[PDB]
């Protein structure tokens, strides 16, 4: 019932909050400057589409990276915080749900800018190719790789930019995460979103196949995939003694 109203505060705030909406993206999608060798990735460089010292071609595209990933991470920040339920929490549950919450809807949000193809990046101003990011050095084409699996078997289910507003929203809220206060408040805040969303599955995706419990899954998905990607990132810190972290990454990912 208040539950309309709930989405649509929730999908404002999506709005409010995010630079690229799927819709804009899809639209681009179907002109943005193309990147599949080390040539355009230069000319992308020269100024015509967009740190720290050199290192080399993956490295560059590793660092550039995590720019977006910063970025996003500042957006998600100020989504969650248009969110009045989560900024009645203390500042201390605010951050670990944004710690656990943000690569998880970085990657499902992820799927929006994604085809069989490759990925916009730059605020759209780009495409790099799948083949391209294949041809990096590991680890860093490993990495890329399962995001590309998910993102495609994800775009199938057709969401649009109300339905993500509240799957993004319900995978920060959620009471699984480490060291969380107060779990109660979080757990109910959780089932009013999923509530919710399922609502609005019904109202938005009126011949649904089998909709909802498939993006529960797709959540557990989500998470099977951070714990990789963390795995992988370590791997990164492990071997790559020369390349550069960025501090809230850092922060991010410790413990
Ligand atoms: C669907 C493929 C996603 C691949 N990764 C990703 C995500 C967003 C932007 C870019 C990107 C590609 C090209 C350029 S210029 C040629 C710039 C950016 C990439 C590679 S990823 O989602 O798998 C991915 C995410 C995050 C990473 O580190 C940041 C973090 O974990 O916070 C990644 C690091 C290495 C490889 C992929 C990363
Ligand atoms: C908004 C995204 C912030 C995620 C970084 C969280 O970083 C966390 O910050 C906590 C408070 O300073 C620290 O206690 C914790 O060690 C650190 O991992
Ligand atoms: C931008 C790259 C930052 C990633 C550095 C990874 O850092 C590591 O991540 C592990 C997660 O497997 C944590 O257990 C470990 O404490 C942390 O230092």
């Amino acid at each position: 019932a208040d539950l309309k109203a709930f989405s649509k505060h929730i999908y404002n705030a999506y709005l409010k909050n995010f630079n690229m909406t799927k819709k804009k993206a899809r639209s681009i999608l179907t002109a943005p400057f193309v990147i599949h060798d080390i040539e355009t990735l230069w000319q992308a460089e020269k100024g015509l589409v967009w740190l720290p010292p050199y290192k080399e071609i993956s490295v560059h595209v590793f660092y550039r990276c995590q720019c977006t990933t910063v970025e996003t991470v500042r957006e998600l920040t100020e989504f969650a915080k248009s969110i009045p339920s989560f900024s009645s929490l203390f500042l201390n549950d605010q951050v670990t749900l944004l710690k656990y919450g943000v690569h998880e809807a970085i990657f499902a949000m992820l799927a929006s800018i994604v085809n069989k193809d490759g990925l916009l990046v730059a605020n759209g101003s780009g495409f790099v190719t799948r083949e391209f990011l294949r041809s990096l050095r590991k680890p860093f084409s490993d990495i890329i790789e399962p995001k590309f699996e998910f993102a495609v078997k994800f775009n199938a289910l057709e969401l649009d930019d109300s339905d993500l507003a509240l799957f993004i929203a319900a995978i920060i809220l959620c009471g699984d995460r480490p060291g969380l206060m107060n779990v109660p408040r979080v757990e109910a805040i959780q089932d009013t979103i999923l509530r919710a969303l399922e609502f609005h599955l019904q109202a938005n995706h009126p011949d649904a196949q089998y909709l909802f419990p498939k993006l529960l899954q797709k959540m557990a998905d989500l998470r099977q995939l951070v714990t990789e990607h963390a795995q992988m990132m370590q791997r990164i810190k492990k071997t790559e003694t020369e390349t550069s972290l960025h501090p809230l990454l850092q922060e991010i990912y410790k413990d």
